DNA sequence: CAAATAAAATC
DNA sequence: GATTTTATTTG
C-alpha cells in the first residue's frame, strides 16, 4: 500500500516507463503502438509522457523526510 | 514538445 | 486535510 490516489492501468504505466527509459520521448509510430495497447486515443499517450516528468520530481521531493 | 500546478481521489 | 497521480495549459 502506502499510496493515496489510484492510477490507471499498471500495464500503461509500465509501458510508459519502458519507452520513456528508451530515451525520453518517441515518435508517433511508437506512441500509436502504446495507444493501441492501452486503448487510448493517442493524444493522452503524449500527455502521460509529460506527466512522467513531474512524477519523478514528486519522488525526489518526497525523498527528503523534512516533514 | 516540457515543466506542472491544479485537482480529483484516496486516506 | 494531506498526499498523490492525471488533465488542462502555455511556452
Amino acid at each position: 500500500g502506502r499510496k493515496k490516489r489510484v492510477p490507471y492501468t499498471k500495464v500503461q504505466l509500465k509501458e510508459l516507463e519502458r519507452e520513456y527509459a528508451t530515451n525520453k520521448f518517441i515518435t508517433k509510430d511508437k506512441r500509436r503502438r502504446i495507444s493501441a495497447t492501452t486503448n487510448l486515443s493517442e493524444r493522452q499517450v503524449t500527455i502521460w509522457f509529460q506527466n512522467r516528468r513531474v512524477k519523478e520530481k514528486k519522488v525526489i521531493n518526497k525523498l527528503k523526510t523534512t516533514s
